[PDB]
């Protein structure tokens, strides 16, 4: 019933969406950011995972970074070099699973990255002096994208299907085209430009695009309106996502236990009110407890909330974050488990759940 905004997309990413939101009802997709490329204390190996380390299955739904694609350079913002992560893109879709993009652009007017707060947005939307580094930077997603393409023996060319998921936690004002820095109708502008040059221009046809303010920057007596700050069109998205990372134990958070559980709850049944009311598919597209410092985290915090409301549980998938090498970082910062950590038989718990779906049990989603 869904139906994309490209309303020319390969079989294969039509026929993800259509599984996703006949899946979506009575399960629940487990994501990984980055989660093939490192762990908190591996790097290196070329078909590895934390997540898988614990439970023996991938996750469902692989994360991936292009910070820094926009300058050339060879790897990304966190040394995840890309050609690997194409070719992991590919090895993590082979196997059936899904792929979902996120891009944290550098800073064009400073140089600097996301997090350098100097006014850019502006400059960078039609009509604006840095046009032509909005495009160039574009570019070079269409040329990564070529890199994860296949031709089959009739000549016919193939690519994941990829949810992009661009411009995130806008309502935030933590990045330069966040709250404070931009308009909130020149970020629309440059959402629209964003699909209209990669679907229109470009003509970019594996693309399903994922919206997703944070959760941390809503009022929740004012859910919908909060949401909808910046708000490009139903023309102009396919997921109605969110980052949540708020309601999970976010250190910043006063908030009792009892109190983030139903606020939870209560983000993801008006996040899934929304998509049902504009057609289209919702999704935890960011969370997670980092160092998973919190006693069963993934049955209590997680799956138990989701799974306490039949609107909360409309989501399609959930994934959470990182899990930065710490030979490399020099600071814990991880969101799954790995061997021996504290919450590890509570997410085997979690992979365990009949809703809950990894890798190993995905029907076939591209047909
Ligand atoms: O991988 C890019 C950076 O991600 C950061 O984590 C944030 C991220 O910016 C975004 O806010 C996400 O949704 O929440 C994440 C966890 O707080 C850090 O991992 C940083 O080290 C990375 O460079
Ligand atoms: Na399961």
């Amino acid at each position: 019933l869904p139906a994309l905004i490209d309303t020319q997309a390969t079989a294969e990413t039509r026929a993800l969406y259509r599984n996703l939101a006949k899946l979506r009802y009575k399960h629940l997709l487990f994501g990984h950011e980055d989660s093939l490329a490192y762990g908190v204390h591996w790097e290196g190996d070329m078909d590895r995972s934390d997540v898988r380390d614990v439970t023996g299955a991938n996750p469902a739904v692989y994360g991936w970074e292009l910070g820094g694609l926009e300058l050339g350079h060879t790897a990304n913002l966190d040394a995840v070099n890309f050609e690997k992560m194409q070719h992991w893109i590919k090895a993590g879709y082979s196997r059936g699973g899904v792929i979902t993009i996120s891009w944290h652009v550098f800073n064009p007017v400073s140089g600097g990255n996301s997090w350098d707060k100097t006014p850019a947005v502006h400059e960078l939307i039609p009509g604006g002096a840095r046009h032509a580094t909005l495009k160039a930077y574009l570019d070079t997603f269409v040329a990564f994208n070529e890199g994860l393409a296949d031709v089959d023996a009739q000549g016919n060319k193939h690519y994941p299907p990829i949810i992009f998921r661009p411009w995130h936690e806008h309502n935030g004002d933590w990045f330069w085209w966040g709250k404070g820095h931009a308009s909130e109708q020149d970020y629309i502008a440059l959402w629209r430009f964003t699909v209209h040059y990669l679907r229109d221009e470009k003509k970019l046809r594996n693309l399903i695009y994922a919206y997703s303010p944070d959760r941390s920057r809503i009022d929740m007596a004012n859910f919908e309106a909060g949401y909808l700050y910046g708000y490009p069109g139903d023309a102009y998205v396919d997921i109605i996502g969110l980052d949540n990372y708020w309601d999970v134990g976010h250190e910043a958070n006063t908030a009792s236990a009892d109190e983030q559980k139903a606020a939870l709850t209560a983000s993801l049944k008006q996040l899934v009110q929304i998509a049902r009311s504009k057609g289209k598919i919702a999704a935890l597209t960011a969370t997670g407890n980092n160092r998973l410092t919190i006693d069963n985290f993934w049955t209590e915090r997680l799956l138990g909330p989701i799974s306490a409301d039949a609107d909360a549980s409309e989501i399609a998938y959930v994934m959470v974050w990182r899990n930065a090498n710490l030979a490399r970082e020099k600071s814990e910062q991880f969101f799954a488990p790995f061997p021996g950590q504290a919450t590890a038989d509570d997410f085997k718990r979690f992979y365990q759940s009949e809703v809950v779906l990894f890798e190993d049990e995905l029907p076939p989603l591209y047909r």
